[PDB]
């Protein structure tokens, strides 16, 4: 019944990060009524830990990555052309106002939204924790089959 | 037919990194044999995209990393580069040949097996993975690793 | 008069990390009685800068620094902040007070002495560097190491 | 006439074996061209592969000892973004009061601010108005005399 999605981050590299950055991300996504796979939390080897994260790509029903920083970060970027090639919904989020990005359509460089819309692909990209809850949004409406 | 390679890296961006570094790693390719798609030459992504043609060039190197045979992938950098990433991504998914490149001897990693981060190796197998890590470019032309050997 | 801290990082980029993840540590600073300057709130870069700012804001933080007794870099990231690190070289070649934070724990770096590339420790000792390396929120009122001691002796 | 004032060569170029060959010769060919003495910290400082342990402040306090002592840095600023290792040198750079140029041919923007390309404090001990002319955007560009590197070299 609940919809999948595996919430892609560096957040959990840092401590600080961990523990006050994802929690709140992860609580938006489930008063959406979200099954949440958190990667940081469901892994506590490295080849055993990479394999565990590609089954969780390839099982979700979709990603919601955040893509801050300057660049994004490499791993999550694996983990959304893993996505992006198997169909996976997509949601992207930025609160970071820098731009770092090779072309003026889009604030990242132009692979990162190959996977969305040519036009609307904005309602896919979340800019802040507040937004993510919004009915206007991408992500509710992949909810409620819209 | 010619087994095809998608050279992903982000060596298109400066303009004296395409004149120099890009051709002689085109060549070592082609001398395997290989047909090359270099996507920024390919798919002429030569400045700042404007707005009604970024579009364009993503659908394009897009659809190359589905049709080529497998990615070659620059992963120079700290960290590597993102399109690159998302590029390399695509290729494990469609289970397409990988080969990683980096002559970069800067080490950023987040675990001690693998000298960048652990999910860009998570297409090549647990043991010989070495195999397809070229680390200079007169590797690439080496009859004991992995390209050679996948030209059988 | 107190000893006055620049807080340097690129937390002020991001919201969340602007909201949630400055505060802390400018508390950790101040609880040893530091006058913390945070240049994003000290000098109002909250979003993209406008062209007709980008100057200012520049020559505020570039005063701030060399107005200072110490820098606080976060160093997090890979690689480190790029205007943390312009500020950072400033603060050492003023003779500031360095100190380093960085809770990330992946090694990213061009040496095996350092977990950074090796510029960044340049300002510090050869010996006991580590004493300016803070790797937890925690560990800034460390009444054992280089912040507390530079507050004190 | 032209002085032979001492450059700075601050670039990630010597992490990358085939950068260190191709792309710093003909930077510091153009410079030399110029009739500058070139520091190129990579060759100059001994920093051929990961550091030793017992190797890395001597590399430290070398390539700062050069910033202190040269007449201005030639700071590479390409990537996405620029090394944290140049950043620094051109922080030290900035503080000496250092003549300041940038080097940057990769078309990317990465920044926190409309008015520069890259972040705003790069350009924070260059001048509000003329900074383009200290802004290099192709090796060919180094060598032009309407170009403040040039003027720097003639006008004392
Ligand atoms: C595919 O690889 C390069 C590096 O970002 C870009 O052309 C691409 F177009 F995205
Ligand atoms: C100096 O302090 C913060 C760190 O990014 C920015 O304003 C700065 F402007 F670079
Ligand atoms: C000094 O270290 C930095 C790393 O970027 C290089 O520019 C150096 F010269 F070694
Ligand atoms: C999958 O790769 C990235 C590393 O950033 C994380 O999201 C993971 F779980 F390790």
């Amino acid at each position: 019944k609940r919809k999948i999605i595996y919430l892609a981050s560096p957040y959990g590299f840092s401590q600080q990060q961990k523990t006050l950055l994802l929690p709140p991300i992860v609580r938006a996504l489930e008063a959406l009524g979200i099954e949440v796979w958190e990667p940081f939390a469901r892994n506590n080897w490295a080849y055993r830990v990479a394999q565990a994260d590609l089954q969780d790509v390839k099982n979700c029903d979709g990603i919601f990555a955040v893509v801050n920083g300057t660049p994004p970060d490499e791993g999550v970027m694996v983990e959304l052309g893993m996505a992006i090639a198997l169909n996976k919904a997509i949601f992207l989020f930025r609160d970071d106002f820098r731009r770092c990005s090779d072309n003026e359509r889009y604030p990242l460089n132009l692979m990162l939204f190959a996977g969305l819309p040519e036009i609307g692909w904005e309602n896919y990209y979340y800019t802040s924790v507040d937004e993510i809850q919004s009915h206007d949004k991408a992500l509710y409406k992949w909810l409620t089959g819209m």
